[PDB]
């Protein structure tokens, strides 16, 4: 037995009694679809937030749909977070992961843009990246602000650590002050003890990520499919988060530790007793709510950190 | 070339102009003088701190000093600090460190005791580890407190992250609620390139390194004196920080991505541009008394994250 938090327990098993398909048996539109309705069911609702704001930017490929959240709009320019939902670079959109923006926004008192990025099959490795870093360097380029913060969720949290690799090599007119990947994928290979125990029964299975990595299609020896294997060194501060039951969880830890083998500055958070995705099951598991303030708070404090510094 | 402040380096400019012998050519109550005086022309005053008490307790091999800090001596019972000072085994006492851990006690707002812990070669291996842990039981036993929050430099830092493992395998009366190892020594060895790198000019040197462990006499194979040889699974909440040009600085990185592969809650913070023992030198080096104050309030966040819960 693995510790599992009592409410978590009970939406597993909530979720074990349903009906319906595996998420890897459907096409990719019938599978974007369970992720908006699950979301509907289980996640809190956008509540009350300043400005939300829908635009379009240039990207390499054609127009980048994203959406500015700020609970403060007549700021002084500051920090910016820009971030990158999950959904294993095929399912996910701005609707699926609006709730906790527009939460982020309120509890680190900056603006944050979701990025709509570029998703698979229809468009493969690695049009994720390539438009997260685009839509970054916009960001930097456009919007009001003295520094970028970097965040997001599984594969989100992927493309958190490798739009971090890539303004590294080359900066974007404003610096990257700190980045947040939560439960990231670092690598595209399996061989991790908690994949072995948490790859049935807790949300993200197996089955899911073979079907998520058969469509993204990426290549294992590029950086911005497996970051694990490229020095991290000069990296930003980081704030990485795991969920103890997720199969990603051993890679996560493996990621924050070379971090600072490098001399990054990490601190590492472990969501004890729960699962993959809970920043989107806040209403179905109501301890969520705590992984999240408990996060955002100590990213507030790096953030103020460095701009006082 | 590696990065130094210039405050860093104007006081290296100074110690390395000093004229007479080097602490290694030294008796230990020679050495234990030079570091008196160190602390009286580059330490900061104790400062304005509304309690101090001495007091003798207990110990497995006679009475041990203890030396309890408190700014809010009215205060409800919480959590108390229990410091143990660095000095390599051999140096050290409660006035040395007293500047800090009237700081300590001022920024954190908890009671802080420091522990005059037996003492090399008059008192070798095990001594220290024998003495910290004894004193740490009493506290518990004899304070009113609700939690243990374990710190110490250098050997110090060995001796929290030592007695946090005794206090895990065999519980106190109280918990350990976290930990805050400042530029610990968690091995015996020299096989680090930071060693290789900095074990010169550096304040701390080959030669200081090499003295102090003959005089000490540690056991490289008891896990009192090489805790990164054995597991840390279900250790508390730790702070570890180092210094960027500390001969320590690699095995404090590992201890830490050690913590993190064992689902440890780890903050891993790095001084960029300073020197081991920085927190004793916060006049001699002015930038110090930052990484006092932005270490000591992240541990503060961490303990009032673990009160809260
Ligand atoms: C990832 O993006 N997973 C996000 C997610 C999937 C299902 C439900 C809720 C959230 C991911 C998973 C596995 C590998 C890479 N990325
Ligand atoms: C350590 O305690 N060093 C503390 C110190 C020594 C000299 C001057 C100022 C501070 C230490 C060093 C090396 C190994 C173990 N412990």
């Amino acid at each position: 037995t693995h510790y599992t938090r009592p409410d978590v327990a009970a939406f597993l098993a909530f979720l074990n009694a349903q009906e319906g398909p595996k998420m890897e048996e459907m096409p990719p539109a019938g599978a974007r679809e369970m992720m908006r309705v699950m979301g509907q069911l289980a996640d809190v609702p956008r509540g009350e937030i300043a400005k939300v704001e829908d635009r379009m930017i240039p990207g390499p490929d054609g127009d980048i749909p994203i959406r500015l959240y700020d609970n403060r709009p007549d700021r002084e320019a500051g920090p910016v977070m820009v971030f990158y939902h999950g959904g294993g670079w095929v399912i996910g959109d701005l609707e699926t992961h609006d709730p906790y923006c527009a939460e982020a926004a309120r509890i680190l008192d900056m603006p944050v843009i979701a990025i709509d990025y570029r998703l698979a099959p229809e468009h493969p490795f690695p049009a994720a990246p390539i438009d997260c870093e685009a839509a970054t360097r916009w960001v930097a380029d456009n919007i009001a602000c003295t520094g970028l913060v970097l965040s997001g969720d599984s594969a989100g949290g992927n493309l958190t650590i490798v739009t971090a690799l890539a303004l590294r090599d080359e900066p974007a007119a404003k610096p990257v002050i700190a980045i947040h990947p939560i439960y990231p994928a670092v690598t595209t290979h399996n061989d991790w003890q908690s994949y072995r125990d948490f790859g049935e029964g807790h949300l993200l299975t197996e089955g899911s990520m073979t079907w998520f990595g058969n469509h993204y299609a990426a290549d294992p020896a590029d950086r911005r499919a497996a970051p694990i294997d490229f020095p991290a060194d000069g990296l930003p501060p980081t704030l990485l988060i795991t969920a103890s039951l997720d199969p990603l969880r051993d890679q996560g830890r493996a990621y924050a530790a070379k971090l600072i083998e490098a001399g990054v500055p990490t601190t590492y958070r472990e969501a004890k007793g729960t699962i993959h995705g809970y920043i989107c099951l806040a209403q179905g598991i109501p301890s969520a709510k705590d992984d999240i303030r408990g996060a955002l708070t100590v990213l507030k404090a790096i953030v103020a950190e460095a701009t006082g510094a």
